[PDB]
């Protein structure tokens, strides 16, 4: 879709640039991994109350809508209850520790088949 537009600035302040789309590292076709571990690299720099927020969302093929999957300041996520040749939109969100927050672009990933049991 081509859609887009915004007529409104924020006044005498600057929002935080917009977060990066978590990568899909292990593909199971009863789960699926992701580690946005590819943002917050720089250092620690202070103590773990400086961290920054990471919220995790999912879109619903039948309520059409988002929900958080994930909340917390981790960087990986693997989304358990998954289907075989299923896709799936999450999206990353982050929080600076000033207030300011942005969303990442939205990021569809297709499990794997299914394969066989794990216990053997």
């Amino acid at each position: 879709g081509s859609s887009g537009s915004s007529g409104m600035e924020p006044h005498k302040v600057v929002p935080l640039s917009k977060p990066h789309p978590p990568v899909v590292g292990k593909v199971t076709h009863h789960s699926i991994e992701l580690y946005w571990d590819l943002e917050q690299k720089e250092k620690r720099q202070g103590p773990q109350e400086q961290w920054l927020r990471f919220s995790i969302e999912e879109e619903d093929p039948k309520m059409h809508s988002y929900g958080v999957i994930y909340t917390g300041y981790a960087t990986r996520h693997v989304v358990e209850g998954l289907e075989p040749r299923t896709l799936y939109k999450f999206r990353l969100k982050v929080t600076s520790p000033s207030g300011e927050y942005e969303y990442s672009p939205v990021v569809s990933v297709a499990t794997t088949r299914e394969s066989g049991p794990s216990s053997g």
